[PDB]
């Protein structure tokens, strides 16, 4: 469906790598662009201090989405509220994107847009390749025998928002600890599919970081 | 105690990643050299192609090991196991090494040493800094509200080698899978410490490694 997306880019991380360019033009409109070219996306809510907001209001009248502006949080989960609080009244599906992630390919934000609207929660993941256990307080592997098989969760993360909302609320109500970056949507019963995403969607972190993003966008 | 570990460093892998250098060393000499320091390491069983074997005896009279080569198998646990064979008979721990992990520090490998010798398996491990999620076969996250903290593991892995030796015959005789690289102990009673190592202590996979190993050179 067209327009029915409403995105919230955290851009409000601070040294600010989103900011650092690739190829000439900063991380954090790499993600903002691929997401105002698709017609599936309404408005993009950019999280981030007033200091960038020219970063993307430069390209207001040139992108086919609405921009509006959210204040950073202490922490993520508190950014993804105050962006939240930004979107459309009607908007049927809202996509949180880190703008730490510049490399998100079109292909796999749909996929993430249509698994979250079939689902009502949808994260990009893709399998994890190294060896992972749980450890346990004693630092003793918690050994498991069955086949728990890991993924590693990326963005977008795409939900209702009314399902976001009520996750907020419970997270407020019983005021219950938020630890990664699906803690949230762990306290509802309400199911999450994790989309299939590529490798290449890398988060920006280190400096090491900076030139393999450069390096993929050589293509 | 001195003299009492054997180390079995494989390289083995088939491009090839470990033989390329870093500040115009091969990848598999650094851990190879840090091992051959440390008075604990009685010997080296490279586990390589017999075409590399020159790469390592070129230094045999100037390492403070002795050095012995075992032959590659087809699955990392199946070199594994051919190192085994050449370890001395009465080594009482034996130090599996990635050789594509070339920047394992001394003091890293002395913790691991000591936590194998202590609770007789124990593996270096950091904790993971990623969202990672169990997800099941209709795609679903496994949700968790307790704390599983996730662990990386690297290596060193360090065993009694009696301890390994029943791992591979209980996987032998009862024809179980191993899927990733600590599935023999896996399926032992036997507990295995993680020891808390860095997280300089990367695989060289990719050639996006091969700068950033060589930029933790750098120091
Ligand atoms: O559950 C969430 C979600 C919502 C979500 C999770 C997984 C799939 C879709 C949305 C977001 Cl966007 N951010 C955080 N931080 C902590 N938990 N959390
Ligand atoms: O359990 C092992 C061990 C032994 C081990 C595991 C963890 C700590 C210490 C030794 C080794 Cl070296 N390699 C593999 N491949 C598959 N499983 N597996
Ligand atoms: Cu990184
Ligand atoms: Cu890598
Ligand atoms: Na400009
Ligand atoms: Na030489």
């Amino acid at each position: 469906m067209e327009k029915s997306v409403s995105v919230i880019l955290l851009a409000g991380g601070q040294g600010p790598k989103q900011y650092i360019p690739l190829l000439g033009q900063p991380i954090a409109l790499y993600s903002f662009f691929t997401f105002s070219r698709m017609p599936e996306v309404k408005e993009i809510v950019v999280v981030c201090d007033p200091f960038f907001r020219d970063i993307f209001e430069e390209y207001e009248e040139s992108i086919d989405v609405d921009l509006s502006f959210a204040i950073p949080g202490k922490e993520r989960q508190d950014s993804v509220y105050s962006g939240l609080q930004e979107i459309d009244v009607n908007s049927e599906l809202v996509c949180i994107h880190d703008s730490a992630r510049p490399l998100v390919n079109t292909e796999d934000v749909e996929k993430v847009l249509k698994d979250g609207s079939a689902v009502g929660a949808a994260v990009l993941g893709v399998p994890a390749k190294a060896t992972i256990k749980e450890v346990n307080s004693d630092s003793l592997v918690v050994k498991t025998l069955d086949r728990k098989t890991l993924w590693e969760m990326q963005t977008p993360q795409v939900i209702k928002p009314e399902l976001l909302k009520k996750g907020f609320e419970l997270v407020k109500s019983e005021g219950l600890e938020v630890t990664d970056d699906v803690s949230i949507v762990e306290y509802l019963k309400h199911p999450v599919y994790v989309s299939q995403g590529s490798y290449t969607n890398i988060k920006v972190t280190t400096p090491d970081d900076l030139l393999l993003a450069e390096r993929i966008l050589s293509e």
